[PDB]
């Protein structure tokens, strides 16, 4: 049979370059003959043989007649869908995996693990599916909108880890991690440390011994909760990133939250999922992060890097590495994933570029993708090309 | 070569949860650019590597111009179609298997057996197809609308069983079972017991020794004929379920048919196919059934359970386990199937949710699917989302 | 590697039954959202693992804007296309094999051999393609519309035979057979006997030693030239079928051509391709043929059978076996093919049912398919369901 | 694992014949229900098991609403797309490989190498992708529109070569070759000889020891730079073809550039990519080339041949072999590729036939394909069939 997947060293490179864009709505004109699915929270996850593009469709297409509701996040119609990376996510092209208004997915080397969450707000449920079969579920512990990553889970030697979180969007949401194995949950991991609010974690393997995440704190701070999970002892701790280059939105001027690394600063009520990914080298660790270009709105998107250091205690601003999206273009949830190449892993960052033209029309997303390629500086940005009045 | 499929123990779980919905007509607006096939009597059947979604299309799509006739059940255009479970059943996406206005299908571990029925009413024919080849047929014994399950046939060690029935919808219809093997019929099984009317059987393996079914009796009773087929001796007997929780539609108040289990009660002319499925445990048997929420109309749908007991003689009402569809939504034929997971079977229930807006427009169905997942109570219901005036 | 295909004994059965219909234009309304390709001369050919549906598209779809010319047979746009048997032949679904306005195809057990003919009328060319590669060609010997079978070629032990014909539609057209092998022609076979006009041969294996065909004679007779090709010595002879049940169209009353079997009778200028297929049994040969129901027009279609006998010398009318299409429905070119089942061959007959509504609109075809299944009599006919004004 | 691909001897044949046409816009009427992608610079590349059709889409379909810009060559929306040879390149059918406004691709026997170029004009970048992973990049050396072949790269024993060029379209553009291996560049090859302007090289293997190309010189001459690359020593030299049959466009009367082979003649500002391909025989080399029929405009297309000889020093006009496209039809970029057959290579020529109706509407291309087949003379030409006002 095949073998279990493990993280290898990253492929050599030093900069990130535009790689692909998936703009389904370039094909959704009334005069056109297509039907791209209406989606949001897209993410990409790969296996040894291929990468797939996931999303949560609102079960409607463009052009269509079910646009009311597309702008909201939860309902009985939402489904986690997927197409192979490179295909346009359309009605026929897409494969519906399960009903869900929050989700994750990851390949363990053998089959795919799809995660989905749905049910009432006051009592939602995390559904786990192994390939073709529905394998397990997990209930609401804090009874306020159980939810998940919205990016890929990470599997090592057959065990996949996954952050889940229950709680108020504007208050307390203590997250927990799940060690799933072959569809079945085999251990819950209660994180230690600064746990008042951690949601939408973007996780990855810094090594075979540790998974790390840059998450969202939706109520108390503009800084980002940074999880470090020890896979050896299935223990996890959280502390705020110390860097002055605050990675959340909305947020204030860099390095303006006075105090120790642990200082929240003003609430800056709100947040956004942020891409983060590791570039493991033999004797160094490259950590890459994205941030919107606007301090206040979800416009534009920049890439940062900081080799080595403890995110928990280093105040130093991250190194700017390029503008993937400009302030004139939409920059929403961003995430990281890794393409598996013959001998090494290629770290990447996908950016959900949302089309939003009010709540009186359709609402959907495009997916831009930057990956580590050779050297130099990042050279070009991404535009969607989509005109919403077509 | 591959091996023959057998029933294993069910995967551990205790409750059923919403898993997936397939609502093709969410994409059939005049302003949209899709073409979901117009169908009815959908069912799902799986193999070791995948599940497929079957149905009987009226050979027309939405939007289209051949809506007259869609509301009727038999004609020279109807075809048994299929897509992989998760794909939207559209003109291009679908694969046409054979001409048929009644059907079944099941995978034996090696290839697929598709069943289809067509021909004149007074002399229809059961056509059997092994994979790509047309292998055998079976004629009308009672010369009044020969018909079949409308859900999956069950194969064990290479032999597939299938209930067929000939007779008046409003009178006598004695069913027979067929032991097919590799496309060819190798034995007819004449059932013993209460055989005055048994149609649309929903069958499954309670064990390696016995197949069991909950069928429809269209003329004499609101109770359901319950078939028990001994695979060792290819013998089958039928008796009415004794439970007070009558599973058919239309039907009267529970436990109001006075008399022994064998008492029909008032005719309650009409019926409906009902989902039923087994949850085999090492030392126990879990039997699950669906019933519409309305006593009189095909609106809503509830899940029931009763571990162990003889359905033939136990008066006890079944245990309610959840509302999969509410009385505001359509609840028509329901069925059960089992997903094959690496080491166990995952029992499930699909519900055909029909869009019916008169006989002066299109008529088609959506497919909701609940499967056994973890614990707790069933949490959420299914809606179709479809507006028929689009 | 795989092995070479050979003819085996037919699967046991005694009658033919409706199996499938492919009516693409049921989905070509202006209000619909599909694009079935506009085609003609469809045929079906199988391999050990699957059957494919071939045709010659006019490189335009319905609804579309290139209907002028669809009614004619030859031009620089026509292409031989194919979809797997069961899929609707649409723009995206179809695979374009080569440019051709006449064609054939057959699987040798290993790869597919596609044949196509195109070029000027006074000097056309037979193009042979082995799988993905263009392998050989063959030129016009009589310089008047080189053309081919329009149904499957037959391969035995790696050698495929194929009838080609050059000459006037209203005069002399001596056909020749080609023994192709792995894409390359390795021998021409000049037929002996009654060679004044033989076109559109429908061929098959009566055994491992002989291929036989029922062809069209377009100028001199209503009877059908019957080719017998000895695969041992690659020699072929032709004589007219002696039967009174004349199988061509137009034609006069059965048994009314007075004289020996070799008597042509009145010209009955015109012809039509006719389905023919073998049902080889251990000690008997079943030969099946189709004929339109109307003596003069291409309306309706009937099945005939005659076990054993020499088609060359038996005057006996064939045995009627059923009406596959009624006189109210279109019955054009018909053909025979054989599905390969695990241990035997299943003979079949496809009927091209043409939609013709003048030369001032689209012109295309549907494909009905009857195969040998069990016993009894053929029970039901085929209708297209297509309304041309939609 | 599989083996590395090498060039074998060509399949025997002597002439070229029309093989296939891909005219997506035959299906892009407003009244039709399709969506062929709007593209340009199409090319075809094969592997041991299949050929794929590549192109640079303008990320818009017909009919659609994003036609402005389609006529230009560079922007942030352009993507290198592909479908299997024979499929119509449509939104759903196509697979998007990467963002790029110039590209190449080739199969090494194991996986596919896709090449793409994008970024600012004054500093573009060559992106290399190995199968699913982004593997390497290469920067602008002359800072003026880095660009690539626009036809297939050639791989031998695991090493793929690829011409890249940087410089002014109307001045100096010295090209370089890249020896890529498994996604990673492992050597740059600076060509010796007449290097003032060489772009859009159409390359192939004349043998295992040498790759050869017919390229474009956009500013100085109507003659074509002819590259000869020694794979043994990874060295390359360039000189102008000496033949009087000038293969570029615009160009003057044949044999009218007076002087040695090295004489440029008048600038004839402009150029066009031209198909070229080798027909390697045991003891001879057949070189085939295409040229537009019009000396000044990109209308029509003719095939030429010249067995043996040094293109660098032979003045002899090439031998005309046929008109693939007439002067009434569009003849733009042409290229050569080779289908891999069981035991030999089948050389071919694809012709990009562009639909151009001003800059106030859509702009796209069709792909005609001639391959070496049997003997005789080329018999028939290609038309597109497309009416731009539909
Ligand atoms: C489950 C859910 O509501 N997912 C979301 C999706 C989008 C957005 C969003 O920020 O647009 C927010 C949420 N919720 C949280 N808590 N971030
Ligand atoms: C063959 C056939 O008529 N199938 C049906 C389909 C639907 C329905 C139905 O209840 O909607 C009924 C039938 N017939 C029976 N006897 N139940
Ligand atoms: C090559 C070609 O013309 N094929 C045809 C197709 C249809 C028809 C037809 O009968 O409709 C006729 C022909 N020609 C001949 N000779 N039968
Ligand atoms: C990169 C780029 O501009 N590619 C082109 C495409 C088409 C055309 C063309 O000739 O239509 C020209 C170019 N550029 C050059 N230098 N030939
Ligand atoms: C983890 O272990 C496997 C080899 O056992 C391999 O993926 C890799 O060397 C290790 N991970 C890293 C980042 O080195
Ligand atoms: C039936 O037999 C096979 C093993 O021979 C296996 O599927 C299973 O153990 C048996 N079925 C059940 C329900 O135990
Ligand atoms: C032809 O030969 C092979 C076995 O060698 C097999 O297909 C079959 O027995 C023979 N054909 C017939 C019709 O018997
Ligand atoms: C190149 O080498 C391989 C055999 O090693 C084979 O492709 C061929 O014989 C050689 N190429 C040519 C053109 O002969
Ligand atoms: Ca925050
Ligand atoms: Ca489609
Ligand atoms: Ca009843
Ligand atoms: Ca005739
Ligand atoms: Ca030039």
């Amino acid at each position: 049979e095949p073998e279990w997947t493990y993280p290898r060293l990253s492929c050599q490179g030093s900069t990130f370059q535009k790689a692909l864009l998936i703009s389904p709505h370039r094909f959704g004109e009334i005069k056109g003959n297509s039907a791209p699915l209406i989606i949001r929270e897209p993410f990409v996850a790969c296996g040894p043989k291929e990468c797939r593009h996931f999303a949560l469709t609102h079960y409607a297409a463009q052009p269509g007649g079910y646009y009311n509701g597309t702008r909201k996040d939860r309902n009985k119609l939402r489904h986690l869908v997927s197409v192979k990376l490179g295909k346009i996510p359309t009605v026929e092209n897409s494969i519906f995996h399960m009903a869900a208004w929050s989700g994750s997915a990851c390949h363990d080397g053998r089959e795919w693990t799809y995660i989905g969450v749905d049910g009432p707000d006051n009592d939602a449920l995390v559904k786990i599916k192994y390939g073709e079969a529905y394998t397990d579920t997990y209930h609401s512990y804090a009874h306020n909108i159980l939810r998940t990553q919205e990016s890929a889970c990470n599997c090592i030697g057959g065990d996949c880890y996954l952050m889940i979180t229950d709680g108020s969007a504007s208050g307390i949401s203590k997250c927990r991690f799940l060690k799933i194995r072959e569809g079945r949950i085999i251990k819950e991991i209660l994180p230690t440390g600064r746990v008042e609010h951690t949601e939408e974690c973007t996780c990855g393997f810094a090594s075979n011994k540790t998974i790390e995440c840059a998450c969202r704190d939706n109520s108390y701070t503009a800084k980002r909760p940074f999880v470090k999970l020890n896979v050896e002892t299935d223990t996890a701790e959280i502390r705020l990133m110390c860097t002055k280059t605050y990675l959340d939105t909305p947020r204030p001027d860099d390095g303006s939250i006075a105090g120790p690394c642990e200082s929240n600063g003003d609430k800056w009520l709100g947040g956004i999922k942020g891409g983060f990914v590791h570039q493991r080298m033999a004797s160094k660790i490259g950590r890459w992060y994205s941030r919107t270009m606007s301090k206040t709105n979800r416009m534009g998107m920049e890439l940062y890097v900081k080799y080595d250091g403890d995110p928990w205690t280093d105040s130093d601003a991250l190194t700017l590495s390029g503008v993937m999206v400009s302030i004139e273009e939409p920059g929403w949830y961003s995430f990281g994933f890794e393409i598996k190449d013959k001998k090494c892993d290629v770290p990447c960052i996908g950016i959900e570029m949302v089309h939003d033209g009010g709540k009186d029309t359709w609402h959907s997303a495009a997916t831009a993708i930057y990956c580590l390629m050779g050297s130099g500086q990042l050279l070009w940005d991404t535009v969607t090309g989509v005109d919403m009045a077509l």
